[PDB]
C-alpha cells in the first residue's frame, strides 16, 4: 500500500506500466519514476495484510516526450 502517485503511464512503445510516480521535470516533460509496479495483494489475496515495505529496483527516468499516455489516479496537489 501507499508510498506515492498512482498512475500509469505509457511509453513510446505504448506500453503501459502502472506505479508511483515521484517526480515530474515539468521543463522537458521528464517522469521521474520509482518503485514502478503493480499495488494490491501479492501472489496470495493478502493471507497476510501487506503493509508499505517496498523498495525501488524496477525504477525508471523517462525521456518525456517519449510518453503515449499519462493517466492519473489521485492528484496530490488540486491547487497548483
Amino acid at each position: 500500500p501507499y508510498i506515492g502517485s498512482k498512475i500509469s503511464l505509457i511509453s513510446k512503445a505504448e506500453i503501459r506500466y502502472e506505479g508511483i510516480l515521484y517526480t515530474i521535470d515539468t521543463e522537458n516533460s521528464t517522469v521521474a519514476l520509482a518503485k514502478v509496479r503493480s499495488f494490491g495483494t501479492e501472489d496470495r489475496p493478502t493471507d497476510r495484510p501487506i503493509a508499505p515495505r517496498d523498495e525501488t529496483f524496477e525504477y525508471i527516468i523517462f525521456r518525456g516526450s517519449d510518453i503515449k499516455d499519462l493517466t492519473v489516479c489521485e492528484p496530490p496537489k488540486p491547487i497548483m
